[PDB]
């Protein structure tokens, strides 16, 4: 439907627009995506809006169940699937991309699972080598939109959609999911603080970093993040 | 309908049975791998056949029409589904699989990238020292069969099979696709010379080395191989 996976020529040079948010989307933010997407499009470019959903592989529940055999290939899949996706859509065909999560968000995830032993030391090198050669080739984001929703949140809003047969049930307990929800909102708390410093005198110059107003009601914020994704497209 | 992507618990101690074809079968070994699996549930094992067009990325012909963009994240794309395939099914479900292809034979296929420049040294550096890192928690195949077709009789199966719209085609040109296979042939030559010494005094001790006779008619080729895949099975 949205055309993801052709293979064909590309139909237009160079590559398109990234936009992404950055923050602890447990949940997803697939309304805010789509919505942003559906507004570049209005605008007339070819734009995608690519929730993570689309690269939770098949054995996604494996890592919060048997993390310490399954973290290091998953994580390289997220890494892996979110770079064929940006390299096709992005680079080659010039498409303009609406991401849940950037390529450089993966990293934080395989240092959490570090610091719990589900990965080792000399898998994180290893995962690192790769990462480096990869990221090499895929332009940094555009527009980077700082939203980290706060746990509590995050969890309510896990919650219902379990219990409303929207998500499937992906931790193995209860209290799995509450503690990888705090821990992975706590490694976006120091990753922003990152973000801020690497976007005036890191290698995110050159990128709009976006931060938003957290007492801004929804309405503000998607037309806060709408306006500023505009000044992209290309009519 | 093989249920290769339960993350259930294990319905069954250890791993399975791992048995591997070795070779360029370019065109695929779908008949002999289906027939072994079939086989090997007639004898009472829960055996899967895993041809490669189970884990061929929906980007796959972008490695030979764009190689020097894709050649390196879809080959970590084959050993990332094959690494996580294995893990889940022989691994952790104690399963027993037919492949037709072993993780052992995929850095091969790299190797050829590299010597056309598709893929660099950096980039091969990377790739092995993920796939150490992967190949360390895989056990070696029990019975790998070497089965290394000529390149003439690959190619006439694969024009037959893009003709009759079996299979997509791949390449970029009818050229490309012979230049491919034969390199493959060619690797695939020195890889089972490197097998045979493997066997006897390397890291392959403790595997079954099957080797044919490529002048035995096909129905003695199953027969053989079919008999030392079951001194396997358990009932
Ligand atoms: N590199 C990554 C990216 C994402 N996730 C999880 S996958 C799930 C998305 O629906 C949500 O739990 C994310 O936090 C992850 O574990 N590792
Ligand atoms: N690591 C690998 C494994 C397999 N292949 C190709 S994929 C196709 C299978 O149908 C056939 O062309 C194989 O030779 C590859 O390029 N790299």
């Amino acid at each position: 439907e949205q055309n993801l996976y052709d293979v064909g020529p590309r139909d237009s040079e160079g590559p398109g627009h990234y936009i992404a948010i950055s923050g602890n989307t447990a949940a997803g933010k697939t309304t805010l995506i789509e919505t942003l997407a559906g507004s570049l499009r209005a605008a007339g470019a070819d734009a995608v809006g690519v929730s993570e959903r689309v690269f939770h592989h098949r054995y996604l529940k494996l890592m919060f169940s048997a993390s310490a055999d399954f973290a290091f290939p998953i994580q390289l899949s997220f890494m892996l699937e979110r770079h064929l996706l940006l390299l096709d859509n992005l680079v080659r065909r010039g498409r303009t991309m609406v991401m849940e999560r950037s390529h450089l968000d993966d990293a934080m995830f395989v240092r959490e699972h570090v610091a719990s032993g589900a990965i080792t030391a000399a898998q994180q090198r290893a995962y690192t080598e790769v990462s480096g050669e990869l990221n090499a080739r895929i332009p940094n984001p555009d527009l980077i939109v700082l939203m980290n929703p706060e746990p509590e949140l995050s969890l309510e809003r896990l919650a219902r959609a379990e219990a409303e047969g929207s998500r499937p049930r992906e931790f193995p307990s209860d209290a799995a999911k509450r503690a990888w929800v705090h821990r992975w909102y706590d490694l976006y708390q120091e990753l922003h603080d990152d973000y801020r410093r690497r976007a005036v005198d890191g290698d995110l110059r050159g990128t709009e970093l976006l931060e938003l107003d957290a007492a801004a009601s929804p309405e503000e914020k998607i037309a806060t993040v709408t306006a500023r994704a505009r000044s992209l497209v290309v009519g």
